[PDB]
């Protein structure tokens, strides 16, 4: 499916894992951490997935190292062989 990270919307890391959870449609126990988010990409989300990260960096400052991490899991998982077209805006 396709995902969209609206930075102007993100209000905190939890917010990041919230919009993602919607996109990736993670379970209700979506760990929200990188280990969980990842645990979802490598075995949960359906690919090829798109990660249209809008306003990148805007969701990294607020929750310092907040976005740079999830995205790192999206590209890393993309490296795992998954087809997560990482679209950085």
């Amino acid at each position: 499916k396709k995902a969209v990270i609206n930075g102007e919307q993100i209000r905190s890391i939890s917010d990041l894992h919230q919009t993602l959870k919607k996109e990736l449609a993670l379970p209700e126990y979506y760990g929200e951490n990188l280990d969980a988010l990842w645990d979802c990409l490598t075995g949960w989300v359906e690919y090829p997935l798109v990660l249209e990260w809008r306003q990148f960096e805007q969701s990294k400052q607020l929750t310092e190292n907040g976005a740079e991490s999830v995205l790192q899991v999206f590209r890393e998982a993309k490296a795992e062989g998954c087809d997560i077209t990482i679209i950085l805006s």
